[PDB]
C-alpha cells in the first residue's frame, strides 16, 4: 500500500517468479529510471515493444496508488508461461531487459547508461609454469556469479573468485605447439561498476552425487562491502567501498515457491520489504541478518559509495517527457472506458 511507505507494489503473478523482484530493484536504480524515460519510443508499437513496456511499468510504479500490472511487459519479450521463467536465471532476464534498453538508447543523449551503471572489466589469464607462454583475455561483465558452498561470506566468495587454480596432473593445460604443460589459471578485477549485481550460486551441479542440488547454507553479506583488495590497481581518490541496496530472496519449494525483494531505495539504511502487491517497512536485520539462512538470498545489489548520490538521484514527475506521459495516459483512458 502506497500511503504507508510511499512505494507501490506489483500485482501478484505466480508465473512471473522473480520478475517483480528484479523490476523493483531496477526501478529504484534511479539513474536507469530517468534514462529509461528519455528513450525515443514514439515510433514503437504498443504491444511488442520491450523499452515502451518497461517505461509503462516504471511510469505506473512512480504514479499509481494501486498495484502495477506486468501483463503487457511479459507479452513484449515472450515469457508468458511459467516454464519460460523456470528455464532462465534472474541475470538472464536482466540481460534481456537491459539489452533492449541499451539498444534503444544508442544515438541519444542517454547512450551508454547501461555500461556506465553496470559494466565492469576483468582479466582472465593462463600462465604456464615451466614454459614461457601466457594467454590474457580481457572481458567485460555486467554481473558476477559468486560461489557459496563452504563459504561463510561474500569476502570468502571474492577470495575464491580471484583464487589461482592449478592446472596439473590429469588436468594439464594444452599449450598448442608446446603441448601438455603445468600451468596456473586465474581471474583479476580491473574495475567494478557503480551498480554491482552479485548472484549467489545456490544451484551447483554435483559431480560425485551426479545431480543438481540446491544449497540452503548460511551465507553472510554485509551492509558495507570493501573490494579494494580484489582489484589489481586501487585508486586513492575513489576506493571500492560499496553499500547494500537490494536483497532478492526466495522461500519454499523450488519450481514454485515465493519470491520477495528487500530494498534500501534512498541508500539511507531505511529498509522496505516488497512482497508483490504489499510494500511494508522493516528492520535492517529483517532485510540483511535474517536472510542469511540456515529462506535464502540469491541476488544482491550493491552500490558504490562514491557513486551513490548520482545513482540514486531524485526522480520527479517532471523527469518523464510529456510526449510519453500523454501516450501512457491515452492508453489509461481507453482501458478505463
Ligand atoms: N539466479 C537465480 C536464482 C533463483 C532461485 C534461487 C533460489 Cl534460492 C531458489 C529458486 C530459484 O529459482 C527457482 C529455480 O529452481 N529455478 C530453476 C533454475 N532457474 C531459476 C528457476 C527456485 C531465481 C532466479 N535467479
Amino acid at each position: 500500500s502506497k500511503k504507508h511507505t510511499g512505494y507501490v507494489g506489483l500485482k501478484n503473478q505466480g508465473a512471473t517468479c522473480y520478475m517483480n523482484s528484479l523490476l523493483q530493484t531496477l526501478f529504484f536504480t534511479n539513474q536507469l529510471r530517468k534514462a529509461v524515460y528519455m528513450m525515443p519510443t514514439e515510433g514503437d508499437d504498443s504491444s511488442k515493444s520491450v523499452p515502451l513496456a518497461l517505461q509503462r511499468v516504471f511510469y505506473e510504479l512512480q504514479h499509481s496508488d494501486k498495484p502495477v500490472g506486468t501483463k503487457k511487459l511479459t507479452k513484449s519479450f515472450g515469457w508468458e508461461t511459467l516454464d519460460s521463467f523456470m528455464q532462465h536465471d534472474v541475470q538472464e532476464l536482466c540481460r534481456v531487459l537491459l539489452d533492449n534498453v541499451e539498444n534503444k538508447m544508442k544515438g541519444t543523449c542517454v547512450e551508454g547508461t547501461i555500461p556506465k551503471l553496470f559494466r565492469g572489466k576483468m582479466v582472465s589469464y593462463i600462465q604456464c609454469k615451466e614454459v614461457d607462454y601466457r594467454s590474457d583475455r580481457r572481458e567485460d561483465y555486467y554481473d558476477i556469479q559468486l560461489s557459496i558452498k563452504g563459504k561463510k561470506n561474500i569476502f570468502e566468495s571474492f577470495v575464491d573468485y580471484v583464487a589461482v587454480e592449478q592446472l596439473d596432473g590429469d588436468n594439464k593445460y594444452d599449450a598448442g605447439e608446446h603441448g601438455l604443460q603445468e600451468a596456473e589459471k586465474g581471474v583479476k578485477f580491473l574495475t567494478l561498476p557503480p551498480v554491482l549485481h552479485l548472484q549467489l550460486m545456490r544451484f551447483m551441479y554435483d559431480p560425485q552425487t551426479d545431480q543438481n542440488i540446491k544449497i540452503n547454507d548460511r551465507f553472510e553479506f554485509p551492509e558495507q562491502l570493501p573490494l579494494d583488495e580484489f582489484l589489481q590497481k586501487t585508486d586513492p581518490k575513489d576506493p571500492a567501498n560499496y553499500i547494500l541496496h537490494a536483497v532478492l530472496v526466495h522461500s519454499g519449494d523450488n519450481h514454485g515457491g515465493h519470491y520477495v525483494v528487500y530494498l534500501n531505495p534512498k541508500g539511507d539504511g531505511k529498509w522496505c520489504k516488497f512482497d508483490d502487491d504489499v510494500v511494508s517497512r522493516c528492520t535492517k536485520e529483517e532485510a540483511i541478518e535474517h536472510n542469511y539462512g540456515g529462506t535464502n538470498a540469491y541476488m544482491l545489489v550493491y552500490i558504490r559509495e562514491s557513486k551513490l548520490s548520482e545513482v540514486l538521484q531524485a526522480v520527479t514527475d517532471h523527469d518523464i517527457p510529456q510526449q510519453l506521459v500523454e501516450r501512457l495516459q491515452e492508453e489509461k483512458r481507453i482501458e478505463a472506458q
